[PDB]
């Protein structure tokens, strides 16, 4: 009926692509051309009313290297978000996939097209609140998206909401976020670095040798991730500056962006 509603009689169910905070997602076509990617909501994960008004903006956040929100199927439950379909799945398997035998040049690339994304939504004034490989996603040329930006406000789950909780992204968030509940584009800029780490240690968890509370303390003295053998000093340089454990002395992703690009011109 609206401009941001899919009539769900539209969708042809092809393929399990995984499961998720709000459950299953599965691909699909749309009017039997489109490739989607259909999130069915699981009852009592979401926020639904809330989701549903902000579905309206957030379809308005059009970026190529951003995962599009296309619609919603809302005259039903479980109801369905309906999202652009990445044929190679999740940033952080693909990177762990030895296979692929990466190239840094390549590494680098993946940096980018995150920074292109992210420079968008921080030029929308939108948080992603959640930036992680995890929740990046690969297309068939390899080229690397921002999935799920903004959706982490209507999560149900205490367990994902709290940040003493056993599902909220510790590892990824800066001093002041674990601290006082601190967000700003200077918290997404403190994840991004550590995304930056995770592109660059072909997918190893941050801190690996560490718990949450282990990892929250050893941020809070000032110390931080380490260099990934496959970055060079000024790739470190960049994901480093992303610390700082002053936020108004993070880069913005503007300058991030510049950054990346010389590093490009640079190897
Ligand atoms: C093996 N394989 C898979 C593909 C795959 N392609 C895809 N294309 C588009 C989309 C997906 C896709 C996207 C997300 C999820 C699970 N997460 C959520 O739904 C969710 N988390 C959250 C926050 C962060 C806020 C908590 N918000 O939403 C998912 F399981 C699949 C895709 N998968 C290709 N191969």
């Amino acid at each position: 009926y609206g401009s941001w509603e899919i009539d769900p009689k539209d969708l042809t169910f092809l393929k399990e692509l995984g499961t998720g905070q709000f459950g299953v997602v599965k691909y699909g076509k749309w009017r039997g051309q489109y490739d989607v990617a259909i999130k069915m909501i699981k009852e009592g994960s979401m926020s639904e009313d809330e989701f549903i008004e902000e579905a309206k903006v957030m379809m308005n956040l059009s970026h190529e290297k951003l995962v599009q929100l296309y619609g919603v199927c809302t005259k039903q439950r479980p109801i369905f978000i309906i999202t652009e379909y990445m044929a190679n799945g999740c940033l952080l398997n693909y990177l762990r996939e030895m296979r692929h035998r990466f190239q840094t040049q390549q590494l680098l690339e993946m940096c980018k097209d995150v920074c292109e994304a992210m420079e968008y939504l921080e030029s929308k004034q939108f948080l992603h609140r959640d930036l992680a490989a995890r929740n990046c996603l690969v297309n068939d040329q390899g080229v690397v998206k921002v999935s799920d930006f903004g959706l982490s406000r209507y999560v149900l789950d205490d367990e994902y909401t709290s940040s003493v909780g056993s599902k909220f992204p510790v590892r990824w968030s800066p001093p002041e976020v674990l601290m006082y509940s601190k967000f700003s584009s200077k918290s997404d800029i403190w994840a991004f670095g550590v995304l930056m780490w995770e592109i660059y240690s072909l997918g190893k968890m941050p801190y690996e040798r560490f718990t949450n509370s282990e990892t929250a303390e050893h941020i809070a003295q000032g110390l931080r991730l380490y260099r990934p053998h496959l970055a060079s000093e000024k790739v470190y340089t960049i994901m480093y500056s992303c610390w700082h454990e002053k936020a108004d002395e993070r880069p913005t992703f503007k300058i991030l962006l510049s950054n990346i690009l010389d590093v490009m011109d640079e190897e």
